This record gives structure tokens, sequence and C-alpha cells, in this order.
């Protein structure tokens, strides 16, 4: 029992930059001192934007801030806690049926805003800062408009799907995929978000 490990808490290290014309991923943190972050919990850096570029000691993902609240995906965070300026934040929402977790959004970050448009022509927004349009196939499936290789959509859990006006669709969970090429997602739809809210 004395020598039980605790796993670190889910560091921000970047982020998917959507402020202006051209959408850009930027680092925030390193490797060496995103595991001394893990570790304690305290992250001092300063967030912006509404999507978030995540890592855990193994695992790196993304979350995105809609309604005051950071979303991503369980089978990237688990259980953990968030690194935040004062200690590790516990999360306000699990969901593992929907593979779905959530922590108050950090201070300095922007949310997104859930879509009512009721459009099907969406576009979601990769780790790499790629906005791949996707056409809406049902409640919780787009199918992508240019089929990718999973390689490309691999580390984007936890993105976001978007309208046309930029609101909050989805989150995206899983690629739909035949012999290695991605040609439709399974995303969490923002509805199910305002539920478990
Ligand atoms: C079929 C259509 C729907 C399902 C069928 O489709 C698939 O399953 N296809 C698979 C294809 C895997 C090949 C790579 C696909 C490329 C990018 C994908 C975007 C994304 C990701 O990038 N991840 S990630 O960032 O790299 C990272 C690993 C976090 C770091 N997603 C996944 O890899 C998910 C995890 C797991 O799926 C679940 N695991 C769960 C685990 C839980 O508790 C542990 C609870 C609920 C879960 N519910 C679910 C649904 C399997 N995934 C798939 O996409
Ligand atoms: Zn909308």
């Amino acid at each position: 029992m004395a020598s039980m490990k605790k796993k670190g808490s889910v560091v921000i290290v970047g982020r998917i930059n959507l402020s202006g014309d051209t959408a850009y991923a930027q680092q925030t943190r390193g490797e060496e001192g995103c595991q001394e972050t893990s570790q304690t919990g305290r992250d001092k850096n300063q967030v912006e934007g509404e999507v978030q570029i995540v890592s855990t000691a193994t695992q790196t993902f993304l979350a995105t801030s809609i309604n005051g609240v950071l979303w991503t995906v369980y089978h990237g965070a688990g259980t953990r806690t968030i690194a935040s300026p004062k200690g590790p934040v516990t999360q306000m929402y699990t969901n593992v049926d929907k593979d779905l977790v959530g922590w108050q959004a950090p201070q300095g970050s922007r949310s997104l805003t859930p879509c009512t448009c009721g459009s099907s022509d969406l576009y979601l927004v990769t780790r790499h800062a790629d906005v791949i349009p996707v056409r809406r196939r049902g409640d919780s499936r787009g199918s992508l408009l240019s089929p990718r290789p999973i390689s490309y959509l691999k580390g984007s859990s936890g993105g976001p799907l978007l309208c046309p006006a930029g609101h909050a669709v989805g989150i995206f969970r899983a690629a739909v995929s035949t012999r290695g090429v991605a040609k439709a997602v399974d995303f969490i739809p923002v509805e199910s978000l305002e539920t478990t809210m």
C-alpha cells in the first residue's frame, strides 16, 4: 500500500488557434514540463482559446470548451484530474457509456456555443489544425467529404465538430474505418453534453 502510485493529471500542452483567418496548432508546454506538471497538477500557464491539446504520460488528444465546461473523451482522460494554477481539478462530469468527461473550463479559455442551427454541413477540427468538411449522416455520425487514412485523425478525439457558423455540434469520439481509411466519424452530440449537464 505504501508504494502505490497515483496517476498524474491531464495537462494542457497546446491549443488549436482559431482566432484569425488561419487555423494552426500551438504548443505551450514541452514534454518535460508536461511530465512535471502532470505529477504536481499545478499548471501556471495562461490558457487561451476553445480547443486545447492535452496529454497524459501515455496519450495526447484534444479537449473542447462548450458552455463553460472543458470536454474530452473518457478513453483519453479516464477519471483523471486536470492540472490548474491552484492544483488538480476533479472532473465535473464522467460518463463512460458516452466516452465523455468534463472539467470546469480553465480561466482564460473561451467556450463554443452549442449549435441550434439544425444544419448537416459540419467541420471537424483536428489536432493538426486541419478543418475537415463532414456531412452529418445521423445523430452521432458524419461522413468525410474527402476520406483520409486514420493516421490523420489519430490524436484528435475530444476535438469539435462545428456548424457553418462556428457553433459546437459534437465532440469527436471515434473513426469509422475500412482498411485504414476514415470514411466517417462518430461523435458525441452537443445535446448529449447538454443532457449530462
Ligand atoms: C464504430 C463506430 C463507433 C465505434 C466504432 O469505431 C471505432 O471504435 N473506431 C476506432 C478506430 C481506432 C483507430 C484510430 C482512429 C483514429 C482516430 C480516433 C479519433 C479517435 C482518437 O483519436 N483517439 S486518440 O486521441 O488517438 C487516444 C487513444 C486518446 C489518445 N478515437 C479512437 O481511437 C476510439 C477509442 C476507442 O473507441 C472507444 N473507446 C472507449 C473506451 C472507454 O473506456 C476506456 C469508454 C467508452 C469508449 N467508446 C469508444 C467509441 C477506439 N476508437 C476508434 O476511433
Ligand atoms: Zn450552428
